[PDB]
């Protein structure tokens, strides 16, 4: 169903984000949201330069990390542009993860993120046509 959708988006993306570092951890989704996800990345480079500075991220803080800056992406509700900016966050925690020796925490990342998909925006992705209006407007 869409929840096995979520978490294979999921898996795939944070797989596509650790090859780019060398790291080893339909399909038109994917590669949309693969390409939005690299525009959203070089657009917002600065931003998150900043924002890995200061994650410190350990098992110990990774959580607390993850919730509390997620809640402040979504403040003022949810559309497509903050939903690839969850996805591009979650992946530059995991590569953070890696380039800290702490390989470990990817595995929980993309549970937090499969989890946070399909409990907070799921619904908002069905109410406003699926994935599918994703790559309607911004697929190749
Ligand atoms: O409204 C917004 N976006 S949109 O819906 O109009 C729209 C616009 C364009 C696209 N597609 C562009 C295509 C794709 C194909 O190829 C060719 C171009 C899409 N999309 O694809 O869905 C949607 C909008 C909301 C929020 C932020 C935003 C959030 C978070 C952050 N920061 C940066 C640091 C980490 C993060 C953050 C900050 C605070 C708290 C937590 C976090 Cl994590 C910065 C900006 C930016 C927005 O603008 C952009 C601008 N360009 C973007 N490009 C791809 C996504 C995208 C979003």
């Amino acid at each position: 169903r869409t929840g096995y959708d979520n978490r294979e988006i999921v898996m795939k993306y944070i797989h596509y984000k650790l090859s780019q570092r060398g790291y080893e951890w339909s399909e038109v989704v994917h590669l949309t949201l693969r390409q939005a996800g690299d525009d959203f990345s070089r657009r917002y480079r600065r931003d998150f330069a900043e924002m890995s500075s200061q994650l410190h991220l350990t098992p110990f803080t990774a959580r607390g990390r993850f919730a509390t800056v997620v809640e402040e992406l979504f403040r003022d509700g949810v559309n497509w542009g903050r939903i690839v900016a969850f996805f591009e966050f979650g992946g530059v925690m995991c590569v953070e993860s890696v380039n800290r020796e702490m390989s470990p925490l990817v595995d929980n990342i993309a549970l937090w993120m499969t989890e946070y998909l399909n409990r907070h925006l799921h619904t908002w992705i069905q109410d406003n046509g699926g994935w599918d209006a994703f790559v309607e407007l911004y697929g190749p």
